[PDB]
């Protein structure tokens, strides 16, 4: 049963688990719509009370599962809280992070055979004042890409090129992933960590030394450090912010467990745990929102830019971002390393989602690692298919795995630990091992404050937010809750056959 080889690795493995397309692609968006410093307040707060003690919890359970062989949630779950409805709860952790990956995978496909087109030059040649002029030949190219539908039909036809770019981005995760924990994972989030705070310290500068008559690039930092405290009575923004806290820290997907569960028992989660965590907020709010934003706010002054990332998720990212440069000595190449660096973001945090269907498949049916990680990228890569060639199936994956199920997880994994499993039990196991050691006060978050916030939230939602959702929609959307329920019930079942396998041999061992 593998092991991290390297403290320092560890971090980088946990750190890239975290940091990845949420730093680059999301938080600037979420942050723009949201309007800046209105959505910093909410971000901060969120972090301690909620990002921070939650990341502890999913450490401790990890490290608590992997001790008795145990990876995943399906099992751990069995562990803390004992019951049938446990590894229920758990299949969860399964189907949230394979979910995730599915559409995930495919984005940072896009960024891969942008940067390869980028870099091979490609890319379009806008006309020599015209902000629509501008901005159109990178909608059209980015919209060629993915084949987004000229006529009315919810049908996607992505090009031969983006096709073939994911089957490759595909292989370069398994090539990664096929070598384990220490040999294949941690070498890489060695690797990639540093050159990605490379690349983004490059482009934060490069970015700016950028200037027009709209405004500077200091006027997006003013725009996103400087707050609206008139929006802290907004629910909206606070639900949010929790939603980047979330996702961006790999929270409910059951991400932190699996790679946790490779630390040896006495190992301190307590520093190790904290410092991945300030490594990728370092990655979000200081490098990745210092990049996207401050460029747009630049050139099309603030209320503009702000209206982009409103118009759309990918719009300042593959769109607006490549454009800006384009206008600039040497933009297409200063694109290349946009979109490399997004690979790199999305490669290091793609490997750590699909580890924990992996390590089920290891971990409960006694798989090679070789065959586990095969049918994981097999499911994902054919389940996919879904998202590339059906309209906003995308959209609707994001909402039920990346959205609501990993709130629902996280407070039900809180419960789970802290109260079902019992309090102290769990703040013992937290500690234990600690270089240093967690403070007093958020014992009483863990076991209060984290969940009123999650509980009163997961309300607020609920009532006064998603059943226009529910209602309003197409009816495409129907195929894509199909299909993943059908993956709920297909997980359910190896839950199943797992604990079927466990209950023969037991009986004959
Ligand atoms: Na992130």
């Amino acid at each position: 049963r593998e092991h991290w080889a390297t403290r320092l690795g560890l971090i980088l493995a946990m750190a890239g688990n975290a940091v990845g397309l949420g730093n680059f692609l999301r938080f600037p968006v979420q942050a723009a719509e949201n309007g800046g410093g209105a959505f910093m307040i909410p971000y901060i707060i969120a972090f301690l009370l909620v990002g921070i003690p939650l990341m502890w919890i999913e450490w401790a359970m990890g490290r608590y599962g992997g001790a008795q062989g145990h990876g995943t949630t399906p099992a751990i779950f069995y562990l803390l809280w004992r019951n049938r409805f446990a590894k229920i709860l758990g299949v969860f952790g399964l189907w949230i992070p394979l979910v995730v990956a599915i559409y995930y995978v495919y984005i940072e496909s896009w960024t891969l055979g942008f940067a390869i087109k980028f870099l091979v030059g490609l890319v379009p040649e806008p006309p020599p004042t015209d902000p629509d002029s501008i901005l159109r030949p990178f909608k059209e190219f980015l919209y060629s890409y993915i084949g987004v539908p000229k006529g009315d039909e919810p049908i996607l036809k992505p090009s031969l090129f983006a096709y073939i770019v994911f089957l490759i981005t595909m292989f370069i995760n398994v090539s990664i992933l096929i070598r384990g924990i220490s040999k294949g994972i941690e070498r890489f989030a060695k690797i990639a960590m540093p050159t990605l705070f490379i690349l983004a310290v490059f482009l934060v500068i490069r970015v700016f030394l950028l200037e027009t008559p709209n405004g500077t690039a200091a006027d997006g930092l003013n725009f996103l450090w400087t707050p609206d405290f008139e929006k802290l009575k907004d629910p909206g923004v606070w639900i949010a912010a929790v939603g980047q806290i979330f996702f961006t820290l790999s929270l409910g997907f059951g991400a932190i467990i699996t790679y946790a569960s490779y630390v040896r028992k006495d190992q301190d989660i307590v520093l190790s745990g904290l410092t991945a965590a300030t490594l990728n907020e370092a990655a979000e709010v200081i490098l990745g929102g210092s990049i996207s934003i401050p460029a747009a706010v630049a050139f099309f002054g603030v209320a503009n830019a702000v209206a982009i990332a409103k118009a759309g998720a990918f719009n300042l990212g593959f769109i607006t971002l490549p454009a800006i440069f384009s206008q600039t000595a040497g933009g297409t190449f200063l694109g290349f390393l946009w979109f490399f660096l997004l690979f790199f973001a999305g490669l290091v945090a793609s490997i750590a989602i699909m580890q924990p269907m992996i390590a089920f498949l290891e971990d409960e049916l006694k798989l090679s690692r070789k065959h586990a990680v095969l049918w994981t990228a097999a499911i994902v890569f054919f389940s996919a298919h879904l998202v590339m060639f059906l309209n906003k199936s995308l959209d609707e994956m994001d909402f039920w795995a990346g959205t609501i199920g990993v709130v629902f997880f996280g407070l039900t994994e809180l419960i789970i630990f802290f109260w079902i499993f019992g309090a102290d039990k769990a703040w013992e196991e937290i500690n234990r091992g600690g270089i240093i050691k967690v403070p007093r006060i958020y014992y009483y978050v863990m076991r209060y404050i984290t969940p009123a916030f999650l509980a009163v939230l997961l309300v607020v939602w609920a009532r006064e937010y998603i059943p226009k959702i529910m209602e309003e929609t197409h009816w495409t959307v129907w195929i894509t809750r199909f299909y993943i329920i059908g993956l709920f019930l297909f997980l359910t079942f190896l839950v199943f056959l797992a604990e079927r396998r466990r209950n023969h041999e037991s009986a004959g061992t």
